[PDB]
């Protein structure tokens, strides 16, 4: 049940003490040249899952192996779009799957969680309607090793119901916030110390 | 949303200066005649729905209307299990629901809604699944103005989390927590400010 800073600088090592688990944004940054003790995720996100990796799926599974090499991470985020042969990484996986433009139906979010590789799913998918948290809850009432939550300003406040309904992470950000809606470290701390 | 406190004492009068509203229980403390500049719900809370007025309801209207007439209040808190003709307070009306042992399903808590004789609805029904979560989710973001979150221990922060979907209202405890879950006013204030 754990703080998760994503960090996209060397500036962010130090802004995250507060954090449980940092996650290297190997698209952002290369983390690969120092050594991190915190735990730790691997991610090389994808420009089309709203990053700046842009290139095909073989360099970038390439910078991802040299930089998994080098850094032993205790997770890699690889994608829901994958097939099985991908998910060979020597650690823990999280296998995520990002819309910018939409929450899907129940039904078609219970698919990704149902067709798991990964050790934990990941869901972050834009907040257009209420009835998105009813899915997103949904999904949180009916499955485990799930981390769902709403992009967007108005739907902030999802990212931590979602650890009381049994997500293992809140992820937060360090410095500024990278995209409207999310909470930074402080604040998260703040809120669940608050409700217990 | 507006933080609700809930007073049962003179001494929590001076307790509730960051709550929006006030609800003086009058079940357990003779708030009438009390000057409250505050906005102001009046509750006299029957044994069977956890408060301690006994016997009558010819004795506890009896007890409200005198209550209404001194304090000149805003809402007042009726319960949805009496009779259309209850509702004669010229005021606003908060009807209310309590279930200590169970949270229905969602078919029985629409029910409530949509028979509802008062202006705004509460449903305060105690927590004992996640799948309790989403019912009272469902209510949220099928209604408006509906007040809905679960009791207990475990479910703490619905009383919060759960009022993101539209809830007027968040209740909070002063001094000491009259419930295990309840939230306080000061906890309940940080949470929403860090949320935004």
């Amino acid at each position: 049940m754990k703080l998760v800073a994503t960090l996209s600088s060397p500036e962010e090592l130090e802004l995250a003490e507060k954090a449980d688990v940092v996650e290297l944004r190997i698209d952002l940054f290369d983390f690969s040249g120092a050594r991190v003790d915190k735990e730790k995720i691997l991610t090389c996100r994808r420009v089309s899952d709203g990053g700046k990796f842009e290139g095909d799926e073989r360099e970038r599974i390439e910078k991802m192996k040299r930089a998994f090499d080098s850094l032993n991470p205790d997770y890699v985020d690889l994608e829901s779009d994958l097939p099985d042969s991908a998910f060979d990484f020597n650690c823990r996986i999280i296998e995520s799957y990002h819309n910018f433009i939409r929450t899907p139906d129940y039904s078609e979010l219970k698919g990704i969680v149902e067709g798991r590789r990964g050790d934990l799913v990941k869901i972050a998918t834009m907040g257009k309607s209420k009835r998105d948290v009813e899915t997103i809850v949904r999904i949180l009432t009916n499955y485990d090793d799930v981390v769902a939550f709403l992009m967007g300003e108005r739907f902030s406040f999802t990212r931590v119901l979602a650890a009381y309904l049994g997500s293992p992470f809140i992820y937060c950000y360090v410095g500024s916030p990278k995209a409207p809606g999310q909470i930074s470290l402080d604040d998260a701390r703040e809120i669940i110390s608050r409700l217990g």
